[PDB]
């Protein structure tokens, strides 16, 4: 029987919404089909952008979506997305298309369409300082000038607003293959003639580590903190050797355990990482970003490689669910936090084939979540129970944050698929007497998933085993769950 | 009663005459109305240029002066400022117009008109190597080419002559916040790619320190200094804090000191980052250049912040005077010094106001102490009367140079407002007798200025306070008084 | 009497084809009259290319050439020799002309006309990233694209193959007076975005030291060995100062030993540069280049000196003798080796005077070594005699290579021009008895050289002063003299 106890009065500290953030690049499907299907596709689509999905979304309080991120970042020349949509740069190869029909404008009308923010990265490694510059100026210059003009001219009159700023992607691998020392300079260099144009205020994002590169965290801190506003980290959850990673369906227990286990190592990456931050940046001023984190696996059997197409299982959300309660966990540094990727691509929320596109796992924690977006964080601890082969996960993660209206919500997830979790929690800072409503996402399968022709195999069931004994609320969880609650006071 | 002794015949060196050189940025109106009014300005200008101001300047020996410098060098792309002038890339925002008339031509012409050396900044920072390279091929070269007939199409046939080119500007700061170890080695491949064409001789020079940033210094040294005929220093004197400087008139005698305290500081950066390059260049090959320097208060009240107009009060012509007198004592080493800035911006030493223009106490400094551009400095020590709040100051500053034509000239400097300045001289070196004339420039007021409602409210007057009993020239200089004397033999 | 033994069967590895490789720069007149004539040049020409000269490298066997190589590479911008011919950028000087009408289709036309590898430096110094990214682009992509669809509106339809990739050349000097470590990183960034298209795979280049730079091959190992499949060094014998180098005819037997000597140092370079690899990498992965090597002279009395026009005499000959030979003592490491030049430019294999050509000493060495292209390395030991005026130099030069045919043939260089060397060597190994031909170049002068009036003075006269008992080869090398021999078994 695992144990916690909640004091609702003491807030440890608010969860930034755009922690619930997401990402999408020129790959696969994820910008193609995934949204953009073009004006007079057969889909249901606003201004060519497929309404299926934008519904859900909207629905699911997307905060913040980065893009083109990645590696495509550092080779996109944006200035081949704009103009007439009939002589905007072409590229195509047979081992693969990009007609960049999507560009800046698409994405600027997308992001307000679905509400969120916008979360760019500038092209550093194979882009000029002036590209960069000049794509700032096309998009948020109230003025007159060759780029705003451009803009004006492209059908877009008075200019758009954007915070998020990513001095490229990936500098270490694919973005330019940088010592960290080298791609600080750069930083500094390209950032300086990136201006804050009419009243527009830009919120600079330096590319930083991947996964245990502590080296590359500690130099641009000491070179680079003063010229930024946030920092990135990318970690992916591989259940096996790069090589061979194992399947997203059909896997043994051992993958089960294994998963979930790496997954976790991300709040040791995020402890380590922070450290060093704190170090040179004391008042805690500078963001940490998480703009490249989910599961990976082998693509489906017959999807091309380079697609990314996978599924998601039960176990995707398991590790969405405690990968947030982490972030929960480090809300204090953490401040935005996108999933890879979007829509048709690796550990995504959404899955499209055609017109008919179906929600995963992923999407219902994020659905069920969002309630945390922007709450305040209430102090707890825990005696979880453990599990696993030799006790060596927690059974049980826990997270509860109080939202403006006052109510509270506790999200819960079971890491043993073999059985359910019992729980009792104590409730400690209390004025009125409470009731208690109860959400629960879970599978019979361990790698029980949504198919186009069964879109409901796993989705959330309200959850009423639990008795609430004003001041104790005793629970027991069903196996591999992921559950929310909901509690008024009166 | 402050005493100094003169050693005519024993040369200490020359003081070259870009040492009174100037320096104009695309800012406030230091090149818009400033100088530049356009060809069918109802001004009486010459092919665009205020024709009041040229006379003022050629008046005033002008050796060189430095565009467009500053910050905006690191941003201006020069193929923005050439061709059709109807054509030429225009910006407008109200948050400052740049349309760019004025641009390479125009500059180019202005520098012979008055007669002065040019000396540019290249775009570093924004701009690209193959960028720089070519402003080079544009301007100087001779033969056949896309650049060098792109000169010609714009009407002018022959290529110019230059020979100072500074590679960016204040690279640490605006101009690209770069650590000093990294523009190393980008003015080193930047540099590689100036050529010497028909026979234009370059004179490259480097970005350096900031105030007292000798780490800047040092390093360009070791990493550069084969690279480069010179090595640029910034300096200004600023009353109170960064954030409130203070106002160019109506200060307090506090502010008096301050500033005066404040420009002598210069001696010890001078000397400072001498013996830096003293160590990596023991023979002096390698110029100091100082090509910001000047007074800098907060603007006028009411004018915009960023147009930078200030007032020029008679201390801002004392500061001149010693500081010019520092570059004296030290003209071993540096070889040209550009006050910032020329027209209606900082220490100008001209305002103007439409058609009406007035010269500031600066302005008269520059046409007094011309006389020492390209003069041999004469051996002298001296026994100063101290002055200021704690004897702080030295009462007078001094300096002495001869003329090609045999004549004699020697400054001075009342710093004490409150009384004139005793001050005897010995002349040593002699064969024949002599005879003196005396100039002083004074004001009644701490703060006493040329408005254009009183244009000549400060201004030189003949002076002739001194006996010259044939080897003793006693003398009282009036309080607040720069003055230069005229000597012949016979 | 000198003193061989050669073991046959024991073959310490095989003599890279690309050893014999040649280098040309758009300089003097290497590219235009030396190669390129116009198609409308009264000179017998295919497609614009002189018809004597194509035969002759044809008849002998060039593997590689090197474009455009030299300083000229880091500042070609490609797209300006591309187009249609009389579009292409152009640029005159009178004190020498570029039209480029010898751009990127010509020179794969020309590669492929002899039938010879091409090896490219794209431009880093004043190039930009996506510049050079493009050209590889252009090249070899089979799709669509702006640059592809280029190639083809152009002429050529299919993307051609190349492996050999110069990121820069000379970045130390004239390429963009880089320190070590910088070029390191720019290599890095560079290189990131040069892509193996269709299956065409790059074979990328860093440029490495220059002479003793040992520095900077150690940096590059460290910094970059991971990213690069290969490394330059460049090699100039050069008799005296730099300011005073000496005639290239017309010299005295100082000069003679000097300019030796100063080649064969060469060894003592790869050896070392080697050693540095060699802990870097153990495993040989990485090639070494040897991209600029050759003898440089004071240019003929009255030529322009930049135009790099010298003789070619029979000391010119010797010099490559040995060095290909040295090249074979290290072909464990070495896999590419490029004289400087091609044409009408420093040691140049052929020299031109309007439609007349002549083949130089040099060109009959590689037409005569050519055999060894790709031919298995044997194990030899030797007791050579010395020579020069301090038992300097060791008498005799020796190589032997076993080509795919079985035959077995060596290649001998009497260094003393004074006397000619007796030989004796013993053989091993061995099944059939053998038979034995024999070749010798040499010369009557020290400064023996074909002119436009003798193109014939110095030229492989066929050689049998050797006796074979079956066993033992004794034999007289005359004075001066390179040599080689074939032998079949039977």
């Amino acid at each position: 029987a695992s144990r916690v106890v909640v004091n609702a009065d003491r807030v440890k500290g608010t969860i930034n919404r755009n922690i619930y953030g997401h990402f999408s690049e020129h790959l696969g499907r994820c910008i193609y089909e995934g949204l953009w299907v073009g004006e007079d596709s057969p889909i249901p689509n606003t201004n060519g952008i497929r309404n299926d999905v934008l519904e859900a979304l909207k629905q699911m309080k997307i905060p913040v979506l980065h893009w083109p991120g990645g590696c495509f970042a550092d080779e996109y020349h944006w200035k081949d997305g704009v103009g007439p949509r009939e002589k905007r740069k072409r590229m195509v190869n047979t081992h693969v298309i990009e007609n960049n029909h999507f560009g800046t404008h698409e994405f600027m009308m997308l992001c307000e369409l679905l509400g969120c923010e916008p979360y760019i990265s500038g092209n550093v490694g194979s882009g000029t300082v002036q590209e960069m510059s000049e794509w700032v100026e096309y998009i948020t210059f109230d003025g007159e000038s060759p780029m705003a003009n451009w803009r004006r001219e492209n059908g877009r009159e008075k200019p758009w607003r954007i915070k998020y700023w990513g001095v490229g992607n990936e500098n270490w691998f694919c973005g330019g293959n940088m010592r960290a020392e080298y791609y600080a300079d750069l930083y500094r260099q390209f950032q300086t003639y990136l201006r804050n144009y009419g009243d527009n205020k830009l919120h600079k994002i330096a590319c930083g580590a991947n996964t245990a590169d502590y080296h590359w965290t500690e130099v641009l801190m000491k070179q680079a903190a003063p010229f930024m506003h946030g920092l990135s980290l990318h970690y992916y959850t591989v259940p096996g050797p790069w090589e061979k990673k194992g399947p997203a369906t059909g896997f043994t227990t051992d993958e089960w355990w294994v998963t979930l286990k790496k997954a976790l190592f991300m709040d040791r990456l995020v402890t380590k990482h922070s450290a060093i931050m704190d170090v040179y940046d004391p008042d805690k001023r500078i963001d940490l970003i998480v703009d490249e984190w989910g599961t990976w696996y082998d693509v489906e059997p017959g999807t091309n490689p380079g697609f990314l197409y996978q599924q998601n299982s039960i176990r995707d959300a398991l590790v969405a669910g405690a990968t947030l309660h982490i972030f929960h966990r480090h809300c204090d540094r953490v401040r935005m936090a996108n999933i890879a990727q979007l829509v048709n691509v690796m550990q995504s929320v959404i899955l499209t084939e055609g017109e008919r596109m179906l929600l995963t796992p992923t999407y219902h924690v994020f659905n069920m979540f969002k309630v945390h977006q922007d709450a305040e964080l209430l102090d707890t601890w825990e005696s979880v129970e453990r599990t696993g082969p030799e006790g060596e996960l927690p059974k049980v993660s826990v997270s509860a944050s109080r939202a403006a209206d006052g109510k509270i919500h506790i999200s819960l997830c079971n890491l043993d698929f073999e059985t359910g979790a019992s729980v009792d929690i104590e409730l400690r800072g209390l004025n009125g007497g409470v009731s208690a409503t109860g959400t629960t996402l879970t599978s019979g399968r361990i790698d029980g998933h949504n198919t186009f022709d069964e879109p409901e195999r796993v989705k959330p069931a309200p959850f009423r085993d639990f008795k609430l004994e004003g001041g104790h609320l005793n629970a027991s969880l069903p196996p591999m769950s992921v559950t929310v609650l909901e509690l008024t006071a009166g």
